[PDB]
C-alpha cells in the first residue's frame, strides 16, 4: 500500500517503495533517510519558527527538499514508518555526550520500532553520529552500523545508547521507554531553538549520509568529507556565497520553495553573527 | 533537628519548628506555606529571569518575602520537607484545566511524599485552586481540604486530579510517579515564562490562603476574597500606586529587597501593557 | 506610467491607475489604501517574523491579502507613491497616546510627502486613528479628514499631531523631520514584536476602513462597527471559528497563502493565551 | 563640588575629586574611566535585563564593580561629567566596522561634550578600540589618543570616525548630532541583547584600558595583554575556574554582590553554549 505522503516519502529517498514492514525494510528505509534528507539547524539560527505538525514537516523535509533536527527528521520518519505499517511511538532521551556535571532535559526525540515481535529503535535525527541503521533493545551487544559500533545499556530503567570511538564507548544519550505527547517535542524543540545557551543556537550545523561508511559536515564555514569513518578532505569555505553553493551541491538543499526558501543575503546575515 | 535554612523557613511561615516526619507534621506545614508565601508571576512579566537553584529560591521566597509558581514554590517546600526528614521528590504533570484538544507539556510542579508507609502528593504551587493538604495516591476516595474537595482517577499508571464544582468531578492536571531532573523543571520553567503563548505572560496572578478556608485572588486589578470557599467582597483595584499598596498589604509581598525587590514604577510598567 | 508592483498594489485597491502626482492623487489612494489593506498584528502574535523589505510586503500586504502595521503599511504605501513617481520618505515618531511619563521610542512610522510645492504627511499605519488623508505641515489648522477632525501645534523642529476627541484638542503623537534608514524601522519593528511590556504582544488587533466615515474594529473577541465617527453595533464574536470566519469577510484577510496564510487551529492557539 | 554620585564615581576611579569642568578635566576622566570600569556584555550572555536607568547603572558599574557596554558605560560617564558641571548629551550612531552592505540601525551611543566653546565627543563604551581621549568635532585633523590616532571625517550631516589599522584608515561608527532620548537608548540596548543576529550574543567580550597605552582584552578564552598598541602575551585560558579568576584578577570584575554579582557555575553555562 502507498498514502499521499508515503508517495513523496520514497521520492525524496530516491527509493522504491516497500509495504511489508520488516526488519529489512526499516534497515533500508533508515540509511535512505540518512542520506536524503540532511540534518539542518538553519531555521533556528535564521530566526524562523519551527512547527511539527505532520503538514509542515511534509512541506519543509519533502517539498522544500530541506533538512532538519531531532523533532523534525525523527517525526517525519516516524509518520513514514507508521504508513508502511510499522509499530512506532517516538522517545524523549537525554543528551550527554558533552557529559554533564547534571543531567540535562529531554532535547532527543528518537523512534522505537516493534518489529518481529522485538524492539527496536530508529533515530535518524542526532546528527554527526546518528544511527543509519535500526539497533536491537539489549545490552552488551556491540551492534553494527554502516557508520559505526553502537552499544545500549541497560542501566537500572533508562537505556544508555553509546558508540565505539578511539577504543572505548562513548555515552551520546540516555533515555526511556516513557511514552511522549506532540507537546512534549514541541516543548523539546523550544528549548532547543531558544534556551540562549543551547548551542544550536550559535553556528551552522549541517550533517548529510553517503552510501558507502561516507559522510558530510558543515560546521559554519568548516566542511568535511568522511570515507568509512575517516576524515578525507576538509575544506574550509572562504565566503557566504561559496557556502550557499556548497549547501545546495553536497546536502542537496533546497533553497528556494515559496515557503521555507531562504535567500543568499539571508545566510549572510546568519554567518554575520560569527 | 534545625538546619540554617529550615530556620528561616519556619520563621517565614510563622510557624513553630517541627522535627518528626509524619502526617500531621506535613497537614499543618502544607497550609502555613499556603499562607505565608504567595502564588505569584511577576518576574515573568517584569522580565526578570527565574532561578531555581536552592538559593534562588531561598533568597526569593523566603529573605526578599516574594512569591513564585510551581517551579519555585514547590522548590522551595521540597527542600523544607527534605531537611525535615521527609521523603520526598518532585514531579510533572499536564494541566488540563481549559480542557485542551490534546495533551499539554510538563508545565506543573508537584511532590510526592512518602509518609507512614503511604504515599501522599503534596502541591502549594498550583495557584488559585492549589491543595492546601497532603492527598493519599488513591482512586475514587473524596479526600478532603481546607479548602475543598478532591479525587484522584487511576487511568493507567497516570492519575489525575479532581476537584467538586457543581455537583461534578474537575480535573485539574495529570501526571504519574516518573522520576524528574533539576533540568525538567529548568525547561518546564522556560516554557511558562518565554512559550509566547504562555498565559502566564498575559497577566499578573496572584494568590495566597488565610486560615478559615479564605483566600485571596488577585487577576491584574480584579481582587477578590473568598471565605469558605465564597466569594466575599470583589474590589477593582483603580491604580498602580493602589495596587502596589495592595501587594504589600494583602498578599504580604517584600516589595524592596535588594535583588528581588521592584520600584512602583516597574509594576506600571508591567500592567501599562495590558 | 505603472511598474509591476504600482500594478498589482492598484489591484488590490480595487481602484484606477494614476500616473500624477498630485495632492488629489494622493487624497484618494490614502483612503484607498485605508478601506484595503487593513490593520493587523498577527504576525506578531502567531509567532512569526515580519519582514519589512518591499518584497516580503508586497508578497504579504498584495499577494496574501494581509494586514500589518506601522512599518509594513506605510513600508508598502511608501513604495506605492514613489513609484507613481510622488516625493516620499519615511519618518518615525513617538506614540504618546497613553500620556506616558517620559517620551517612548521611535515606535512609529508614517510618510512625509512633497507635493506642490508644499509639504503633507501620510500615515496608513497608526491602527484605530490613523488617518484617512494626507495633511499639511502647519499649526493649528484644524485639518479635515473623512473619519476625523486634526491639528498641528508645535515644541521645536519636533512635530506634535492631534484629533478633537471628547471635546476638544489631545495629542496622537510626535515627531521630526529627521532622515530614517531601513534598519531604523527594521528596530522599530523589533521593538514592537518583541519587547515584552510592548502592547502588541498582548491583544490581536485589527482595524479596517469603510467609504462614508465608516470603520471596523477587531480587539480580539470584540467586533466593532462604526458609522461617521459612531459606534452602531458592536458584537461579542463566540468563538474562534466563528473569528476566524469574520476575518475573512468583515476585514478580508487573506487566510490562505501558501506563504502567509494560516490555518484556523494557529488562531485557536493564539487567542488560546488570553 | 560633589554630589552623592560623583563621590563613588571618583571612588571607583582611583582618582582625585574636579569641580571644574575643562577640557583637561574631560581629559583624564576618560582615561580614568577607561581603565576603571571595564566594558562587558555579560549580563547578555547569561540572560539577564540590562536596565538603564541612573541608579542601576550605579549599582551595577560603582557599587558592584561590573563593567557594561555603550549605553551602560557612557551612561554614567554622562552623568558624571554631568554632575561636574560639563554641558552633555549623549548621541546615536552606527557601527560601520565590518564595512556593512547598508547603514546599520543606532546601536552605539557617544557623548557630545561642550567645553570651552568648543564641541568634543568622548566616548569610554565602544569597547576595543573606544577613544581614551575627547576629540574636537572637525575633520581631516589627525587627532591623538594615549593608545591611537583617530581621524574624524565629514560626508553631509553625518560624521565618520576611524583609527589607523594596518596603516590604511578603517571606519569604525558614525553619527550625527541628532537629539536622543533615554527610551532610544534603551531601544539601542533591547537590539544589541536581543536580535538574534548581534554579536553581543554568541561570545564573552571584555575589555579593560590600562596607564600606558595597554590594555587587556578578553573574547571568550582568548585573553590579550597589550602594551603602547602591541601584543604582548596571549594567553588562553584552560577553563572556566581559571577564567572567572581572570576576571576578577585583570578585569577587577565585581563577581559578588547581592544583586549584580554571578557565580562560577553561572560563568560555566555561559561559556558551555559555546
Amino acid at each position: 500500500h502507498m498514502t499521499s505522503f508515503l508517495h513523496a516519502y520514497f521520492t525524496r529517498l530516491h527509493c522504491q517503495p516497500l509495504g511489508v514492514p520488516t526488519v529489512e525494510a526499516l534497515r533500508t528505509l533508515h540509511l535512505a533517510h540518512n542520506c536524503a534528507i540532511p540534518f539542518e539547524n538553519l531555521d533556528v539560527l535564521l530566526p524562523r519558527e519551527i512547527q511539527l505538525d505532520e503538514t509542515a514537516l511534509e512541506e519543509k523535509l519533502l517539498y522544500a527538499r530541506r533538512g532538519g533536527y531531532c523533532f523534525e527528521l525523527n517525526g517525519l520518519f516516524e509518520r513514514a514508518l507508521r504508513d508502511i505499517g510499522f509499530n512506532v511511538r517516538s522517545l524523549l532521551g537525554r543528551v550527554i555526550l558533552s557529559h554533564p556535571a547534571s543531567l540535562p532535559p529531554r532535547t532527543h526525540r528518537l523512534l522505537l520500532v516493534d518489529v518481529e515481535d522485538e524492539q527496536w529503535i530508529a533515530d535518524v535525527g542526532f546528527g554527526g553520529q546518528t544511527l543509519t541503521a535500526p539497533l536491537r533493545l539489549q545490552a552488551e551487544i556491540a551492534q553494527q552500523t554502516p557508520h559505526g559500533e553502537y552499544r545500549l545499556m541497560q542501566e537500572g530503567s533508562t537505556w544508555i545508547l553509546q558508540f565505539r570511538h578511539h577504543e572505548h564507548w562513548q555515552s551520546m544519550y540516555c533515555f526511556d521507554l516513557g511514552v511522549q505527547q506532540q507537546s512534549d517535542h514541541v516543548m523539546g524543540n523550544f528549548w532547543s531553538a531558544h534556551w540562549p545557551q543551547s548551542h544550536f543556537r550559535h553556528h551552522l550545523l549541517m550533517c548529510r549520509h553517503l552510501p558507502d561508511g561516507g559522510k558530510l559536515t558543515l560546521t559554519n564555514f568548516h566542511f568535511t568529507r568522511y570515507h568509512q569513518g575517516h576524515a578525507v578532505e576538509q575544506v574550509n569555505v572562504p565566503d557566504v556565497p561559496s557556502l550557499y553553493q556548497l549547501l545546495q551541491q553536497q546536502f542537496g538543499l533546497g533553497v528556494n520553495d515559496v515557503k521555507h526558501g531562504f535567500t543568499e543575503a539571508e545566510l549572510a546575515a546568519v554567518m554575520a553573527a560569527f
